RNA sequence: UGAAACUGUCCUUAGUGCAGAUCUUGGUGGUAGUAGCAAAUACUAAGAAGAGGAAAAAAACAUCUUAGAACUGAAGAGGAGA
């Protein structure tokens, strides 16, 4: 569980679902120890949902 | 180095000697990898082509298709003329 709020709090408003992929992007990086990261279409839509 | 013209002496002739003219023309420095590349709300994911996203996150990737999110808001960033 990503808890989101603490990577997008006091965010600029345009600069705040782009920054959400890329901390996902970077958590992959991270722990899988990868650098090709792929999104699925369905977490990239829930993303920007709102 | 260069590869086909040139030199010394005596008279004669002069468009004859440059550090300046905010001199004329051309070339080039410090400034300096500095000031900047900040009006017009905004982009993200998958795939294709391509030498052109690689990687110890090198955090950014132009073009086209699909999906999401959006802007001009119809006296328009629409469709047409002088």
């Amino acid at each position: 569980t990503i808890h989101m709020h603490a990577y997008l709090h006091k965010e600029s408003f345009k600069k705040r679902a782009p920054k959400a992929i890329k901390i996902i992007r970077f958590l992959a990086i991270k722990t899988m120890k990868t650098h090709v990261v792929k999104f699925d279409m369905g977490l990239n839509q829930f993303i920007w949902s709102q």
